[PDB]
């Protein structure tokens, strides 16, 4: 599977039937139809004792992995019940600034979108979490083009080393707090993974406030390769899945 005409999102259903399920992601967030929910508690993002380990190019994006063998960088509060451990984070971006985010706000697409992945600790491990309806919590954050995001340059500078599919490199002491916007106001709804196996186990928390990154910083994302070393070069761009039908679901807001 991939993002090409012949193996892109419109073909995924052939191997992963759930692609046409009842709670798939991403989706369009209709701000006026969203319901401000007063019962929603505050989001509690605790990244102070976080430990990054490696950065890897998996052929569809690059993942910064974290040591989740202890509660070090966790997510809780908001719509969640229980603690979720941060396992990794990746992005989805476009070939042009006007596209790239998976989720959209009133049909508006951003240049990229960050996914901080967390799994519910009551299920023992990531593999067990994906066998549960409330197994994962992904914190989504939109990227717009403007000023440079300082907390992003360490990531951007390492991309030279992970150009092709399969490469990785040590990436310790990275602080994910530098990728968070000032506000934690969010939209929340029950969805899925946006890439196969597309399992429906995610409680999506998409933040209202976007972060800014320079034009220079996004380009470097576009220099990565989908292919491995010694194969025709395919620039890793447009690695995003379009909005899916909302169906019998309502998006709730933490603000008004
Ligand atoms: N895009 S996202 O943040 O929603 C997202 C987050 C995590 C994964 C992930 O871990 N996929 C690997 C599936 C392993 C489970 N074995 C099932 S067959 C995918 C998408
Ligand atoms: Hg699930
Ligand atoms: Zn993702």
């Amino acid at each position: 599977w991939g993002y090409g005409k012949h193996n892109g999102p419109e073909h995924w259903h052939k191997d992963f039937p759930i692609a046409k399920g009842e709670r798939q992601s991403p989706v369009d967030i209709d701000t006026h139809t969203a319901k401000y929910d007063p019962s929603l508690k505050p989001l509690s993002v605790s990244y102070d004792q976080a430990t990054s380990l490696r950065i890897l190019n998996n052929g569809h994006a690059f993942n910064v992995e974290f040591d989740d063998s202890q509660d070090k960088a966790v997510l809780k509060g908001g719509p969640l019940d229980g603690t979720y451990r941060l396992i990794q984070f990746h992005f989805h971006w476009g070939s042009l600034d006007g596209q790239g985010s998976e989720h959209t706000v009133d049909k508006k697409k951003y240049a990229a979108e960050l996914h901080l992945v967390h799994w519910n600790t009551k299920y023992g491990d990531f593999g067990k979490a994906v066998q549960q309806p409330d197994g994962l919590a992904v914190l989504g954050i939109f990227l717009k083009v403007g000023s440079a995001k300082p907390g992003l340059q360490k990531v951007v500078d390492v991309l030279d080393s992970i150009k092709t599919k399969g490469k990785s490199a040590d990436f310790t002491n990275f602080d994910p707090r530098g990728l968070l916007p000032e506000s934690l106001d969010y939209w929340t709804y029950p969805g899925s993974l946006t890439t196969p196996p597309l399992l429906e186990c995610v409680t999506w928390i998409v933040l209202k406030e976007p972060i800014s990154v320079s034009s220079e910083q996004v380009l470097k994302f576009r220099k990565l390769n989908f292919n491995g070393e010694g194969e025709p070069e395919e620039l890793m761009v447009d690695n995003w899945r379009p909005a899916q039908p909302l169906k019998n679901r309502q998006i709730k807001a933490s603000f008004k």
